[PDB]
DNA sequence: TACGCAAACGTTTGCGT
DNA sequence: TACGCAAACGTTTGCGT
């Protein structure tokens, strides 16, 4: 279809392709001519045609988990805009975390040849460790480990342990010393590193979580529900909890409720990622506040570089959790007594 | 590389491309080789050098909105569902409703030559309707409309109206005469839609809404906060109300709250949408359903329709809402007399 | 000066044999 | 029988003039 352009304006096709992108310079009549022949045309340059020849899509893999909840969906929410913003397509993937699913997304990725490709998997056994190294040659950055478990990506690390250690602090301050955890999964960095973050303030508080205090939750709400509920379906109850992910903790203050206790009067609860809407939570949700977006742009950023400045060694960058104070957090007994 | 594999096996490239979409017989031993060949020179085949000799990218476009709010996000998830499981390809576009950014997305998608386009703008002004028109020759469908506003589209239709007007009758079949309405963006289907439902159920009651018991949102947990603010802020106060969608409803839950009011104790509210953790609300929240997964898949459908059996006729399927009794409503003055 | 030539990017697929 | 030939898809871009 170029060559109908050429030939409406009569010029060559290197005329039309050097026009259409300022590639050198035209003569204005040429210029215009070209224009016209490709407004009436009705023209649409193909950017397939065009990356075959240029080697690049300009479009970037995004090879997710999934992207309902909130937390994914906050994040890629931003990842797009970057993207937008410098042109480049999204192609978005959800694994739902199954290796097989995400042996295929990945081939597919590949064959779509993406520039690059940003990686949120929550959960890497080897096997799937394994799979993204065979594409190594393909630039990308993995935005959900603790640490770098590879030499071959770029990583945006979150800090996930000190936001847990400052959670219990909170709590430890706050006059609590009768506290359990809804923990999520184990088999996550946001799982695992928020927990012990959060047993390291406590060791060092000597105070003890009682295992019945402790419950492991999904993420999901139904998994905050059930936890809470069982916390406090029992003997013995903390006097605070301490909740893995704010969705988990809306669903453990919907049981709280159920059971006709006072959030904060008679439970007081911290969640964990400062989602969107927190605060409407009922009551306002004191929680630790994961920066989403600089860890959308930030990751943006490091692909890109890798991907324009061809850089080849393995980087990584830091992020930091705070401190958001709302009103699910009461004083415990032994506030007065510091 | 095509060329490539086909060296290393000592086949002409036909061959393997043939052997690579089992497109005509081959020879075990030839087919093993090819096979050899592929995988040690760890060969990925190019889609673009495919889609450039083909004709079809195999992938689709995603003209969206916005992605984080909840209604959005269920859809999209949904939708991609579909695309992988007919192996498609999804490219998300969020356009923001702004029409720069419209035209923008639009034009690259044309680009990047998607099979198809799927269409969730929330608003239509002409210029828009406009544009669109343009790439009628890219098959698409609107998934949000309630009517079929133009002949050159697919639409699924939700019956938001019938929806909104479930509401009202529930909330009179309840003992409600006092109500109030959080509607959405008038300039939207969800908004206009829901809200002209439910007020034809009032009509049809003698009911009246006083001007100062309609409050609009936006859809956003802030502006349903506003709202049930400004309507409990006043001397009189309905003793329902209706609010347009599940997350404006949980600002509303949340303002009620902090000025002490209980719910639905003091005030009733039914919200719509049915969003995956309305019943994790606090109270669990009664709403109006909206058949997010059937209006992706359904869309998806009628799109891969147009797409291989080339339908060139317009179509629109409509959908239905459907109510979810939960716990924020209850008995209104005058159920007992009825 | 301001532009055109033709090879090249990586597959597919209608004829042949 | 089981496979190879060469044109074609729609751009880009190094030489020339
Ligand atoms: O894996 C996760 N899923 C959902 N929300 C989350 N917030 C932190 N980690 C997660
Ligand atoms: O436009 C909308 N935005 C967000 N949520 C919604 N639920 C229905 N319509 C909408």
């Amino acid at each position: 279809t170029i060559k109908d352009v050429a030939k409406r304006a009569n010029v060559s096709t290197t005329t039309v392709s050097h026009v259409i992108n300022k590639t050198r310079f035209v003569a204005e009549e040429t210029r215009n001519a070209v224009w016209a022949a490709i407004k009436e045309l009705h023209y649409s340059p193909s950017a397939v045609a065009r990356s075959l020849a240029v080697n690049h899509t300009k479009s970037i893999g995004l090879l997710a988990t999934s992207s309902e909840a909130a937390y994914f969906a906050e994040i890629i929410e931003a990842v797009e805009k970057n993207c937008f913003q410098k042109g480049y397509t999204l192609i978005l993937g959800n694994a739902w975390n199954n290796l097989e699913k995400q042996r295929a997304y990945l081939s597919m990725m590949a064959q779509k040849r993406v520039d690059g490709l940003l990686v949120m998997c929550s959960e890497y056994p080897e096997p799937l460790l394994a799979m993204l190294e065979e594409y190594r040659h393909i630039p990308m950055v993995v935005m959900d480990w603790g640490e770098a478990k590879a030499d071959f990506t770029d990583a945006v690390i979150d800090n996930a342990f000190e936001g847990g250690y400052m959670a219990g602090r909170y709590l430890i301050e706050r006059g609590h010393r009768e506290i359990g955890v809804i923990p999520g999964p184990l088999e996550r960095n946001t799982g695992a590193g928020r927990l012990a973050g959060f047993m390291k303030a406590m060791e060092e508080a000597m105070i003890k979580v009682p295992e019945s205090w402790i419950v492991q939750g999904d993420f999901e709400p139904e998994s905050g529900y059930r936890a809470m509920q069982q916390i406090l379906s029992q003997p013995h109850r903390p006097t605070a909890v301490f909740c893995g992910g704010d969705i988990m903790a809306m669903g453990a203050l919907c049981a709280a409720d159920e059971m006709g206790l006072r959030v904060p009067q008679d439970v007081s609860l911290i969640g964990y990622d400062n989602v969107r809407n927190a605060r409407y939570f009922t009551p306002a949700l004191t929680t630790i506040h994961q920066p989403k977006d600089s860890l959308g742009e930030t990751a943006f950023n490091m692909l890109l570089d890798r991907i324009v400045n061809k850089r080849e060694e393995p980087q990584s960058i830091e992020v930091h959790p705070r401190l958001i104070e709302r009103r699910s957090v009461a004083d415990g007994p032994f506030r007065d007594y510091r």
